[PDB]
RNA sequence: UUCAGCGUUCUUCGGAAUGUCGCGCAUUGGCA
C-alpha cells in the first residue's frame, strides 16, 4: 500500500479535492481509525450500528475515537554540533540525515505496532512527527510500550545526549471537524 | 630759461599627485 500511497501523492499532489492526495490521505487515515475503534467495540455491523437513526452519525463525532500523538526527540542541535573540527563538514551532514533519518525509522516502527500507514502521520517536523492513531486500548497500550522501548534504546546509546518523548491526547470526530474551535 | 623726476604694475595662469599591489604562506580547516 506504501507504493500506492506514495504514486497517489505525487499524482493528486496539485488538484483540487486542500488537494485531493491531501483530502484522500486523511480519509484513509481516519477510516483506518474508526476501523481499529470499530473492533476494538466489536460491532456486529457498522453501517446499521451508524447509519440506521440518523442521528448515530451526529454521536459518533461525540464519542471519542481518535487520538492526537506527538513524539519530540530532544538532543538534535546539541547533537549535531557535539563535535570536534577535525571531521566537522562531514560530521555536521551526517548527523543531521541520521537524526531526521532515526525520526522515520521511529514512526515505522511505531506504524509497524499499530498495522497503520504513513496515512496516519499527519506530518513529520524535524526533530518532530504528529500522527493521528485510533483511541482503542490496544493502541494505547502499544504507545506505552513503545515509549517504554525508545526511551531504554535511547538511554542504552546515547544516555542522555537523546531521548524521544511521546504524549497523545484522546478527541472526538467533532474535534478534527474543528466545531467549536477545540482542534487548535 | 632753469629745477625735478613722477605715476603704474610687485608676480600671473595651469598642473595639486597618479598608477601598481591592498597581505601571503605554514600549522588549523578541507580532501582522503
Amino acid at each position: 500500500f506504501s507504493s500506492l500511497l506514495q504514486w497517489t501523492e505525487s499524482l493528486w499532489s496539485y488538484i483540487p479535492s486542500v488537494s485531493l492526495y491531501d483530502h484522500s490521505k486523511i480519509t484513509c487515515a481516519i477510516a483506518s481509525c474508526i476501523y481499529d475503534y470499530l473492533t476494538e467495540m466489536n460491532c456486529v455491523n457498522y453501517r446499521k450500528e451508524l447509519f440506521s437513526p440518523y442521528e448515530k452519525t451526529k454521536q459518533f463525532y461525540q464519542e471519542d475515537v481518535f487520538l492526537l500523538v506527538s513524539l519530540d526527540m530532544s538532543g538534535i542541535q546539541d547533537f549535531i554540533y557535539n563535535i570536534s573540527g577535525s571531521k566537522a563538514l562531514k560530521s555536521l551532514r551526517s548527523r543531521s540525515f541520521y537524526l531526521e533519518t532515526m525520526l522515520e525509522s521511529l514512526v515505522d516502527d511505531l506504524l509497524s505496532d499499530l498495522e497503520l500507514s504513513r496515512a496516519n502521520l499527519l506530518y513529520t517536523g524535524g526533530g518532530h512527527a504528529y500522527l493521528l492513531l485510533p483511541n482503542t486500548e490496544r493502541a494505547r497500550d502499544v504507545l506505552a510500550s513503545f515509549e517504554g522501548e525508545m526511551k531504554e534504546w535511547f538511554i542504552k546509546i546515547f544516555k542522555t545526549d537523546l531521548s524521544v518523548a511521546i504524549a497523545y491526547k484522546a478527541c472526538t470526530g467533532e474535534d478534527l471537524m474543528n466545531s467549536n474551535g477545540t482542534y487548535s
